[PDB]
């Protein structure tokens, strides 16, 4: 029985996106075809002209899939299932020039490396500095009254985060922002005019800047500890770092950003577990949030070679998409995966990707990114209560909030 979906539905169709969560839509395929061929019209494949991709939408297929990396990989057609419907297949494949998007053994290098600032200590080292700007972002949002949650509580921390662990001085973060901020949302109205490649390439050129500076005069940031020759005489070089750069504004940005954003979304829509959050304060909060909110909607791989999974073969050449926003709701995981439960533990959710040799190195940098800022808003602005509807983003991959009004004080 084919599941109950419109004529023609595509689960990475961005004018969905910028109006719902296709939840219901998620949902029936669990039940109906938990593996699904979504067929793809010619010319409407977001940049993928073969025919269509399987919908993958349970979380033990998203964990099989991100486990063997050794069939489904990220290099062949990277992992964001949707661009620009006449993307050049070049634009495509010049992203392969970050980790993301790379398969063993280039990837295996380059993470291993990379671990070097990514390791509890580095990481940990930048909690303080935060949890001041958490707390100074609060305060000055409150004193504006009422205005934008997106802009005024969600935006600034996660760059921050990134800023504090390259080390960009003050003066440069203003830029550097802007250039992340130019990365994603190409397919929305309000940022048609951004060109991501013309700001990655002005990244790369502060990023290789910033090396060569960094070699000269060495600091116990990680930006020395990346381009400095191990024993192997392993190290990121100049290029290398720039296009490290460029995937954290890719990948550390906006997803934190939109978690925080969705997550006072789910505080506002569940006033009980906010009076449980300002009470006890749990960084369980952090996970559910995320699981909540699913930044990354999907990321696909490609079958290397014919792969049965779950009893549907998957043929070489052909594109699995991950749902992370259904396997995140998976009934057969979750208990009562529909209610917004800050104390869920333990919390198996995939929204920084299914384990494997890909997963989120900055999970740990994101939730204490979250758990620092909501304490922040719970301390500053407690009574916090929406004006209008969130507005959405048209993005077939990312979850997105471009707007949100809200009254920081009661009335
Ligand atoms: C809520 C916030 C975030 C979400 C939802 C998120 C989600 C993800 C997902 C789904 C992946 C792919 C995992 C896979 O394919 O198995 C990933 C990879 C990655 N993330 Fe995150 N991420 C977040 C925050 C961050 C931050 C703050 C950073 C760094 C500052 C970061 C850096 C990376 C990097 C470098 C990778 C690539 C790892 C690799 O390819 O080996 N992410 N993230």
């Amino acid at each position: 029985p084919s599941p109950n979906l419109p004529p023609g539905f595509d689960f990475t169709d961005p004018a969905i996106y910028a109006e719902r969560l296709p939840v219901a839509e998620f949902a029936e395929l669990r039940s109906a075809a938990p593996i699904w061929w979504n067929g793809q019209d010619p010319g409407k494949g977001g940049g993928f002209h073969d025919g269509g991709f399987w919908a993958i939408t349970k979380l033990n297929d998203v964990k099989e899939i991100s486990r063997h990396s050794d069939v489904f990989s990220s290099y062949e057609n990277g992992v964001i299932p949707r661009f620009k419907n006449d993307i050049a297949r070049e634009d495509i494949e010049v992203q392969r020039f970050v980790m993301l998007n790379m398969d063993a053994p280039h990837h295996t290098r380059l993470r291993k490396i990379i671990s070097r600032g990514f390791t509890p200590r580095a990481v940990g080292r930048l909690h303080d500095e935060l949890q001041e700007r958490a707390q100074k972002i609060a305060a000055e949002a409150a004193a504006a009254g009422s205005g934008d949650f997106v802009e005024q509580v969600s935006c600034e921390l996660p760059l921050q985060a990134i800023a504090g662990l390259l080390g960009v001085p003050q003066e440069d973060r203003g830029k550097l922002f802007h250039w992340s901020n130019e990365m994603t949302g190409n397919e929305d109205p309000e940022y048609a005019h951004i060109d991501p490649k013309a700001s990655s390439a002005e990244l790369i050129g502060y990023a290789m800047k910033m090396a060569e500076e960094k070699a000269k005069n060495p600091a116990d940031d990680i930006v020395t500890q990346l381009i400095q020759a191990d024993i192997d005489g392993e190290k990121l070089s100049d290029d290398e770092f720039g296009f490290f750069v460029v995937m954290l504004a890719v990948a550390g940005n906006e997803t934190t950003r939109n978690s925080i954003t969705q997550g006072m979304m789910a505080f506002a829509e569940h006033p009980d577990q906010w009076e449980l959050y300002k009470k006890v304060r749990p960084e369980t909060a952090a996970d559910e949030i995320v699981r909540w909110a699913t930044p990354v909607t999907a990321f696909q791989r490609t079958a290397l070679r014919d792969y049965e999974l779950s009893g549907v073969q998957i043929k070489k050449g052909q594109r699995v998409v991950m749902f992370y926003r259904s396997a995140n709701f998976d009934e057969e995981v979750f208990q009562d995966p529909f209610t917004f439960n800050i104390l869920r533990n333990p919390n198996p959710h995939v929204g920084f990707g299914g384990t494997g040799a890909h997963y989120c190195i900055g999970a740990n940098l994101a939730r204490m990114t979250i758990n620092l800022i909501f304490n922040a808003v719970a301390d500053h602005m407690p009574d916090l209560k929406p004006i209008s509807a969130p507005e959405r983003l048209r993005s077939g991959w990312l979850n997105g909030i471009k707007h949100w009004q809200v009254d920081y004080t009661g009335r």
